[PDB]
């Protein structure tokens, strides 16, 4: 019969909300039901899905649903499982979901589980058993335990190869990787089936067999055989050869744009040589959209259309170039700054912001970015922005010094010889948050190693803490040129901290003991004695000093610079004290003070101006800070043109040799002309100099003879040029490189007043590592 509704009673839910439903319901009260209303209702109330099952019951005017309304996941457990992780795929599997409570349905499940088996049949593993078992617990929810077992894996043992017939089935199986039982896959694990891995393999069997000439070339069929226990996999490949033939031409057919046809005579190069190399071709396309999109055009799809003149057989096509609006830059975002400071990157670089995009001006960035070593990748990801077109954002990715890490580092000081370094370090061990690293160097002069342990974050604003222990031997006999007969030998350790007290200005400290192990062997200078005599003991002979120092160290440094390669204005500055405390034996001190103004007078040419100024007394118990701590002169550090160390106060010594002592004040200046290549005229890859230096080094001491044997001719010849005199000059020009082998400085440089008693080396350099 038929009805009119007055009133309905829903019994069931518990707990969900009716009148979220009297409102879902396509009647009312007061409403004519009739049937149709009696299943479309209950069909309507199945969707949405709050329900296992309803049903629908007219009584005496009265409309009662009864519902069971549906479970809800308390909590759901993966565990087989060893080829992939567990929670990566809960993870993968609340994404259908299946989460907490989640209003839970076997129909989900079904096809989740449906959905992990063609994970595991898509890489090896080819049996394999996943067993859901849901187990309805209290109140009104329900707990999903997924427990796998992985079935071990499939292993290839034959590759074949049908029809080929031009190429070895050898040749074509070392195309792809992915290969029959091999003596050496246990490690490897080369015949571990994979899908897409099978995927690649025979794309790369068709690159090869594309770059080889060969167009057409259809994959036909890939039969992949099995066995039981689904362990051992044949894989049987079936292939169309190509024609193989040959090239057409050529360019065109478009298009009106900022770029035009030109590009068709250099970007187009290959010549009608027969053998078609779709290497090639996808290359050419390459710097084809490279020089598109320097202007503007990022998108600018092409499309190759083909010409099989073929009964020639040969073909040909025409590049069909479809280029779009064009886009500029709106904002620019950057990647992982641990480690490192994005304030910093955002600045060398080309493009920025609100600019119109350009490929070769990205990629320069990419170029520049990563000649800094600071990252150890880069990539450059186009965001189409908003909902707005010839608009983009822009993130490029960073990846840095991949945290621990081997290092090996080869350099070459001029008069010296080869120098190199090794160390080792690890970021962050373990989940410590804490650093440390083990770093050693080894020239014909120089032995120096050390440890080291820094807290990188000390403070919440970066603040440094360290502490090192190391030792130093120096032993400038040996190498060609000389500083002194002696050698001294250093093992220490200390504290430091640094304090990035603004984001141009960081102060550092440091407090250390050395022993320092001082030797004047000899017969050898006279200053060097009367060291040893007031303050060592004598076996000789030779001579020692042995003592300790106690050490405090302060540094600071501003740095505002438009740039880290190649600054264009913005200046450096530095300021360096050491003193050897009360306590140590010796107690000298030190200081230094920097600067390099850096100009802009053109966009080729910029002005470099600076100079540094330094003080070495000695205090108390000490006059006469020792020597083996003094200043010393000359070579690129200084003035070029002069030999090092040579600048200063020098005497002879026995068989003929004129060693130097340096001295205890320092002046330097100089000024640079600095200009890229000869154009270039912006970009620098190598940077080039012209510089007139005047340093000078010395002591306000006086020197008559000291051995037979005098090296100047009179006796003073003082030491001066703060009364000023001890000082040389010169002029000349550099080329600065950045090799991908460390920086290469090169040097020629004109000494002007030249002296008789004054070592001279017109051409330096310095090839990399240990500056």
């Amino acid at each position: 019969a038929d009805f009119t509704i007055q009133d309905i009673r829903v019994e069931g839910l518990q707990r969900t909300e009716p009148s979220t439903v009297f409102n879902y319901l396509p009647v009312k009260v007061g409403d004519t039901y009739n049937d149709t209303h009696g299943s479309a209702i209950i069909k309507s109330l199945y969707a949405t899905g709050f329900f296992d099952d309803v049903r629908v019951e007219t009584a005496d005017g009265q409309l009662l649903l009864t519902v069971i309304e549906r479970p809800t996941i308390g909590s759901l457990n993966i565990t087989g499982a060893k080829m992939l992780q567990n929670d990566a795929i809960k993870k993968n599997l609340e994404s259908f979901g299946l989460a907490q409570s989640q209003y839970f349905n076997q129909a989900t499940l079904n096809q989740a589980v449906a959905g992990l088996k063609e994970e595991y049949l898509g890489r090896g593993k080819l049996n394999i058993q996943i067993t859901p078992k849901v187990t309805k617990l209290a109140r009104n929810r329900v707990d999903i335990d997924i427990t796998i077992d992985e079935g071990k894996s499939a292993k290839i043992t034959d590759i074949e190869f049908e029809g080929n017939q031009v190429y070895s089935d050898r040749k074509l199986m070392r195309q792809m990787s992915l290969t029959e039982g091999g003596i050496w896959t246990w490690l490897t694990r080369s015949d571990r089936f994979d899908r897409q891995k099978f995927a690649q393999d025979m794309e790369k069997v068709t690159d090869f067999y594309q770059n080889n000439g060969y167009f057409d070339f259809r994959i036909l069929d890939t039969d992949i055989q099995t066995n039981e226990d689904k362990t051992r996999q044949t894989i049987k490949i079936t292939v169309h050869e190509g024609g193989r033939f040959r090239w057409g031409k050529v360019s065109i057919e478009g298009d009106t744009n900022e770029v035009p046809k030109a590009e068709l005579e250099k970007l187009l190069t290959m010549k009608p040589g027969k053998w078609y190399e779709r290497q090639q071709m996808t290359a050419v396309l390459g710097e084809i959209q490279n020089r598109m999109g320097s202007a503007g055009y990022a998108y600018s799809e092409i499309s190759v259309q083909p010409l099989p003149n073929a009964g020639t057989k040969t073909v040909d096509f025409v590049l069909h170039i479809e280029p779009g609006r064009k886009i500029y830059v709106n904002e620019i975002h950057i990647t992982g700054n641990n480690k490192t400071r994005d304030e910093v990157v955002r600045r060398e670089l080309r493009q920025m912001e609100s600019a119109p995009y350009d490929t070769s001006k990205l990629q320069r960035s990419k170029e520049r970015v990563e000649l800094l070593g600071y990252f150890d990748n880069v990539q450059f990801d186009a965001v189409p922005l908003a909902g707005t077109p010839d608009k983009v954002d822009l993130n490029m990715s960073l990846t840095e010094r991949s945290t621990g890490s081997l290092d090996l580092s080869a350099g070459w000081v001029q008069d010296t010889g080869l120098v190199m370094s090794a160390g080792v370090s690890q970021d962050n061990l373990f989940g410590t948050g804490k650093s440390a690293a083990l770093r050693a160097s080894r020239s014909k002069t120089t032995l120096n190693g050390s440890l080291s342990f820094t807290d990188p974050y000390f403070t919440a604003d970066g603040v440094s803490l360290g502490y090192d222990i190391y030792g130093k031997a120096f032993d400038p006999r040996k190498a060609s040129t000389s500083v002194k007969q002696y050698k001294t030998t250093t093992a220490g350790g200390g504290v430091r901290m640094g304090i990035p007290v603004t984001e141009y200005d960081r102060v550092n400290f440091g407090l250390a003991a050395e022993h320092l192990t001082v030797n004047t062997y000899n017969k050898a200078p006279k200053r060097y004695a009367d060291f040893i005599r007031k303050y060592g003991k004598t076996d000789g002979a030779d001579g020692s000093f042995k003592g300790l120092l106690y050490k405090g160290t302060v540094g600071w440094g501003r740095n505002k610079t438009d740039s880290a390669s190649w600054p264009t204005r913005g200046y450096l500055t530095g300021v360096n004290a050491e003193i050897a405390l009360p306590g140590s034996k010796l107690q000298y001190y030190s200081a230094t003070h920097n600067q390099t103004w850096f100009f802009p007078l053109s966009k080729t040419f910029t002005l470099m101006l600076g100079g540094e100024v330094g003080i070495a007394g000695g205090y108390g118990r000490t006059k006469e800070i020792p020597f083996f701590e003094n200043f010393y002169g000359g070579g690129l550090g200084s003035v070029r043109g002069y030999e090092s160390g040579t600048l200063g106060p020098k005497v002879y010594d026995e068989y003929g040799e004129k060693i130097s002592y340096g001295g205890n004040k320092k002046a330097n200046v100089s000024a640079e002309l600095l200009f890229p290549m000869p154009g270039a005229k912006d970009a620098r890859t190598v940077r080039l100099s012209l510089f007139a230096d005047a340093g000078s080094v010395w002591d306000g001491r006086t020197y008559t003879a000291a051995e037979n044997g005098n090296n100047k001719s009179v006796y003073s010849e003082n030491a001066h040029k703060s009364f000023t005199n001890e000082l040389r000059y010169s002029a000349g020009g550099a080329v600065t490189w950045l090799s991908p082998l460390g920086p290469m400085k090169f040097s020629y440089a004109y000494p002007l007043k030249k002296k008789p008693e004054d070592e001279i080396q017109r051409f330096q350099f310095q090839l990399g590592t240990t500056f």
